[PDB]
């Protein structure tokens, strides 16, 4: 079976991100170097993960930060069971993350660019947007939306994040509801991405990711963007995770769907992030063939032991993973009076 990784985006946070890993070393000591990248500025992951409250989880620089230094560390632990991705799909701000995994992103060059990705355009004091994932095709949205509420997000074949002006959402739903249509509101903290909203803040932002990304590193074939359209994938943007493409994520839609199309049919689908999001989208719009995992649960009650439960799922799956990585080493020789082994390997006789 191919692994691929799958890495959610905005509206996946909650109060209390990873406090429960916050234990495991491997996880923490990923966190801590995330505080390394963060300092120069001012700023401590680690505070804004357990300081957490209503207000951060709606700031837009907090979040970015929060998000994206999570999802490098769960990526880490799944370094750690010595489970590399076959294949690497990200949705929105979690590209930043995924370009990690590819390995065009140092964890700094990837933390520092969520952060400031959040700052300018929270400094930007942009007009009030908000999300919602709503279930339509790409097409039947482009012909029922009030004007002004852009079709931003290809998630599903049947599933679609519009972008837009808040209160014309509010009131465009109240309207959706009363027709029976998928709708569940993505947390923005109040900002319609992936819109043309978006175009005020690109040059400013651009200006500055050119200060965080010297140089940039090739992209690999193993990662499918979804801020490009499929067509110019070999093209001069899509080569390499410049500053350029970095603000391209931000401002064009997310073609989530498109890249789903190119995963395989035995495959095994991941979703890193501090909350699953697109469990929906992806068991809706891929094979039944595929197992489909999460890694942690939002407010669950230890996520250390709902990641442990999906280490083990990933087993079930048939994945090659080995939870001895995530924990200190072992003392080989083993103490004399350790149980016997061979008397529980019962066969099919």
């Amino acid at each position: 079976r191919p692994v691929w990784f799958i890495c959610s985006g905005m509206g996946a946070q909650w109060q209390g991100m990873g406090l429960s890993l916050m234990r495991l070393d491997r996880f923490r000591d990923s966190i801590l170097r995330s505080d390394q990248a963060l300092k120069p500025l001012g700023l401590r992951v680690s505070d804004l993960l357990l300081s957490t409250d209503e207000a951060v989880l709606d700031d837009i620089v907090s979040s970015f930060v929060s998000l994206t230094s999570i999802q490098i560390a769960l990526i880490d632990l799944l370094t750690s069971l010595g489970l590399q991705p076959d294949g690497i799909i990200g949705h929105s701000l979690g590209e930043v993350a995924c370009g990690y995994a590819d390995g065009c992103l140092t964890q700094e060059e990837a933390v520092l660019s969520s952060y400031w990705r959040g700052y300018c355009i929270k400094e930007a004091n942009v007009l009030p947007g908000a999300m919602a994932a709503v279930g339509l095709s790409w097409e039947e949205c482009k012909q029922r939306c009030p004007p002004g509420i852009v079709p931003a997000c290809h998630n599903s074949k049947d599933t679609v994040t519009i972008s837009g002006p808040q209160a014309a959402m509010s009131e465009f739903l109240q309207q959706l509801k009363r027709e029976d249509v998928f709708v569940k509101e993505v947390r923005t903290g109040g900002i319609a991405f992936h819109s043309y909203f978006m175009e005020s803040i690109a040059p400013t932002l651009l200006r500055q990711l050119r200060k965080v990304i010297l140089d940039p590193k090739p992209r690999s074939k193993r990662w499918l963007s979804t801020s490009i359209p499929e067509a110019q994938w070999q093209g001069s943007l899509a080569r390499t995770f410049s500053a350029e493409y970095s603000v391209n994520n931000l401002v064009s839609p997310v073609l989530f769907q498109e890249a789903l199309q190119h995963v395989p049919a035995h495959a095994v689908v991941v979703e890193i992030a501090p909350h699953a999001l697109l469990q929906a989208v992806l068991k809706r719009s891929l094979e039944s063939s595929c197992t489909i995992i999460p890694l942690m649960k939002k407010d669950h009650r230890d996520n250390l032991e709902f990641f442990l439960s999906n280490v083990g799922r990933l087993h079930l799956a048939g994945v090659s993973v080995n939870p001895n990585g995530l924990f200190p080493p072992v003392e080989f020789p083993a103490p004399r009076g350790t149980p016997l082994i061979s008397p529980h390997i019962k066969w099919d006789h």
